[PDB]
C-alpha cells in the first residue's frame, strides 16, 4: 500500500445538497447510502486504487493533481482535481452540472479518513475508515 485503504464513506452530498444544493427526494444526495472501499497506490505522487461501491467497485485514475467529471451516482457531474503528495489531499476542479470547483483535504486521522468535498461553497464530509 501506497498510504492505506480505508474505506467506508465520502462526504455527504446527501447533506451538502441535502442542505443547501436542491435536496429534494434525496435525489443529489450522493453523500451516503453506499459502502466503498478506498486505497491509493501505484506511482509517487498519485493517491488512487479503490473498487468497492454499493453496485460498481472500481476507481483508478489520478494524477500528481488531477480528478475526473462525471457524475458519481446521476448524469455527469464532477470535478478535477486532486493535489498533494500522498499524506494528504489537495486538488479541485468544478463539477460537470455546470461549474462547481471546490473540493481539498486529505481523508486521514490517526487511523479515520476525512473527504471534505467542496462546490461554490461546500464543504462537507462522513468517514470511518481503515482497519
Amino acid at each position: 500500500a501506497f498510504d492505506g485503504t480505508w474505506k467506508v464513506d465520502r462526504n455527504e452530498n446527501y447533506e451538502k445538497f441535502m442542505e443547501k444544493m436542491g435536496i429534494n427526494v434525496v435525489k443529489r444526495k450522493l453523500g451516503a447510502h453506499a459502502n466503498l472501499k478506498l486505497t491509493i497506490t501505484q506511482e509517487g505522487n498519485k493517491f488512487t486504487v479503490k473498487e468497492s461501491s454499493n453496485f460498481r467497485n472500481i476507481d483508478v485514475v489520478f494524477e500528481l493533481g488531477v480528478d475526473f467529471a462525471y457524475s458519481l451516482a446521476d448524469g455527469t457531474e464532477l470535478t478535477g482535481t486532486w493535489t498533494m503528495e500522498g499524506n494528504k489531499l489537495v486538488g479541485k476542479f468544478k463539477r460537470v452540472d455546470n461549474g462547481k470547483e471546490l473540493i481539498a483535504v486529505r481523508e486521514i486521522s490517526g487511523n479515520e479518513l476525512i473527504q471534505t468535498y467542496t462546490y461554490e461553497g461546500v464543504e462537507a464530509k462522513r468517514i470511518f475508515k481503515k482497519e
